[PDB]
DNA sequence: CGACGTT
């Protein structure tokens, strides 16, 4: 791990020399460092170029501390770099490219040279290794503890924004970052080349996602804060009523939110035997315990209602109005592309993928999302996608025929399990088969179904036996995947995304069963994520080539909520439809139930 | 309720 060959650029002539080197440089790093953690309101501070291993350059453009000398104009430097950054033939490399690209696009410079991202490379190679962050990557691959931002800043309010930070420390840190990316690239890229499936997915599914991810995050979803600042008042009043009722039942004032106090007061005053126990050993008070106890006493019911209301209020109705970006008035999310192992995108700060649906008050919370003016929400959706991947990967004629004909999968499964035809499949049989399908997706055991269906576990096993006998190809494929995990350990999805299992041969019964379940459902969710990502890429290509009156705002799991102008709804819905069924060459069709509701809940 | 685990 070399160092000290780090030249910091203060004059534009050295910048010209560096760009002359860069335009002949095949691959090079790019790591813009910025004061603000935000990707939208942040103002750029400096850049970083590392054409050759150890040969890294930091280019300050605005430093705020006393006597920051010869600061190149942030506009002049970017104007001189526009031929380079906006070049397609120059392949770049970095970390979290949807951050650098967003920061650059703040100034109108649309970057186009992205080809490698160390985060994405580390994700594709071994998705269950570390956390895919520079600090972890450093020792995990290069075996070189790098300088963190904490040393320069210091935890707490004492932490310093990067812009006023002294020249030497900031420059050496950024150049070390750039240089590191190069070492990580030069080390991992041969490994990424040796793996054909991972190479395919990395080139075609993961990396073209970065520009559309940045565009989606910068577009942001619009919320009507008045709805939440109204609705929280009714939430507070209702929970106050629940407080009054609970303190009437118990005769004392306390906090329903606390769990230790709640279990103590409950199990000492009313004294029901603890049905279940927490993983920590204490008596458990989860929702099942709540409903079982509310079968007997009203205080469990009222505290369950308090939990239900308070969770949604505190998590959404209070946090979302706070997170509205004041500059543009739209909530901006950070889709972390590589954090979950399976492959799904997971929105963070705030979790837009975690908006309530099943509760009517959750329906109100989803109604809080609206359109600015003359616009209307289009909520794309894949219906029962996981079962479609199951049919494709099982090669079972029954499910393939059922999906090709287009009948509801749940009633068809119930018909094939119980014998009576699908038209006579009633509601209880229907959601019984629904539980069968979902559980088989997740790999759960018969006790789980006795819990999720309130039927004896013997009857659960009998029902799965009927299903398994009528669908032997699915079981054969699942056993093939289980066995494949033994000698390969990287049970793999369709498009080549892998998952290394360090728990397949753990020789422990507890871990291996969960490892087997993960091996079962890994191709499932992996294929679903790849299909969604490819649909995202195609739709983004359509918008960026045609520029219609549509803006993609969010990507929930198997959902692609848009925002269209009122007069476009007739044709753009059909166009995105066609773009999405033609997304992936899979035999079973990919049904897309496009809504066109005025608000997100209405479109849902 | 049945398979996994240990004294
Ligand atoms: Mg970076």
């Amino acid at each position: 791990g070399p160092h000290d060959n780090y030249v910091t650029i203060l004059d534009e002539e050295t910048l010209k020399a560096w760009i002359a080197k860069l335009e002949k440089a095949p691959v090079f790093a790019f790591d813009t460092e910025t004061d603000s953690l935000d990707n939208i309101s942040a103002n750029l501070v400096g850049l970083s170029f590392a054409i050759e291993p150890g040969v890294a350059a930091y280019i300050p453009v605005a430093h705020d501390y006393l006597d920051a000398p010869d600061q190149i104009s942030r506009e002049r430097a970017l104007e001189l770099l526009k031929p380079l950054l906006e070049d397609e033939k120059a392949l770049k490399v970095g970390q979290n490219l949807k951050y650098d690209r967003g920061i650059l696009a703040n100034y109108g410079i649309e970057l186009r040279g992205i080809a490698f991202d160390t985060m994405l490379e580390s994700y594709i190679l071994n998705s269950v290794a570390g956390r895919h962050d520079m600090d972890s990557l450093a020792e995990r691959w290069l075996k070189h503890k790098t300088i963190t931002f904490e040393e320069i800043a210091g935890k707490g309010k004492n932490q310093l924004t990067f812009n006023q930070i002294a020249l030497e420390e900031a420059g050496r840190y950024a150049a070390e970052d750039a240089d590191v990316t190069l070492q990580l690239h030069l080390k991992m890229w041969p490994d990424l080349q040796k793996h054909k499936g991972p190479l395919n997915v990395f080139e075609n599914i993961e990396m073209p996602l970065v520009p559309v991810l940045s565009r989606i995050e910068r577009n942001g979803v619009k919320i009507d804060p008045k709805v939440l600042h109204n609705h929280s008042e009714e939430l507070t009043l209702r929970l106050a009523e629940l407080e009054k009722k609970a303190h009437e039942i118990a005769g004392e004032e306390f906090n329903l939110s606390s769990t230790k106090q709640l279990q103590t007061i409950l199990f000492e005053k009313q004294g029901i035997k603890p049905l279940k126990k927490t993983p920590g050993g204490a008596p458990s008070t989860s929702e099942e315990v709540l409903e079982e106890l509310a079968l007997d006493y009203p205080l469990p019911k009222v505290i369950l209602e308090y939990r239900g209301l308070a969770k949604l209020k505190s998590t959404y109705t209070d946090k979302l109005p706070l997170m509205i970006n004041p500059k543009t008035g739209r909530v901006h999310t950070s889709y972390h592309q590589a954090v979950t192992a399976t492959g799904r995108l997971s929105s963070t700060d705030p979790n837009l993928q975690n908006i309530p649906v099943r509760n009517e008050e959750g329906r109100r919370i989803r109604q809080a999302f609206i359109a600015p003016e003359d616009y209307v929400i289009v909520s794309a959706d894949y219906s029962q996608i996981e079962l479609r991947i199951m049919a494709h990967l099982s090669r079972d004629k029954g499910l393939l025929t059922a999906f090709a004909e287009g009948k509801d999968i749940h009633r068809a499964t119930a018909a094939e399990v119980f014998g009576l035809p699908l038209e006579t499949v009633t509601s209880e049989q229907r959601r019984s088969a629904k539980a069968i399908n979902f559980g088989l997706i997740y790999g759960m055991s018969a006790f789980g179904l006795a819990r999720q269906l309130n039927i004896p576990r013997k009857e659960a096993q009998k029902y799965m036996d009927l299903y398994f006998e009528r669908y032997p190809g699915v079981l054969e494929y699942m056993e093939r995947t289980r066995a494949q995990a033994k000698e390969q350990g990287y049970v793999e999805t369709l498009d080549g995304r892998r998952l290394y299992l360090p728990d397949i041969k753990s020789s422990n019964g507890a871990r291996r069963a969960a490892a087997e379940r993960a091996a079962i459902n890994a191709p499932m969710q992996g294929t679903a994520a790849d299909i969604i990502k490819r649909a995202m890429i195609a739709v983004d290509a359509w918008l960026q080539a045609e520029q219609p009156r549509v803006r993609m705002i969010m990507q929930v799991h198997d959902e692609l909520v848009f925002e269209v102008h009122k007069d476009d709804v007739d044709a753009v819905a059909k166009q995105i439809h066609q773009l999405m069924e033609n997304c992936t060459r899979l035999d079973v069709p990919l049904l897309v139930e496009v809504g066109s509701g005025e608000n997100w809940d209405q479109a849902h």
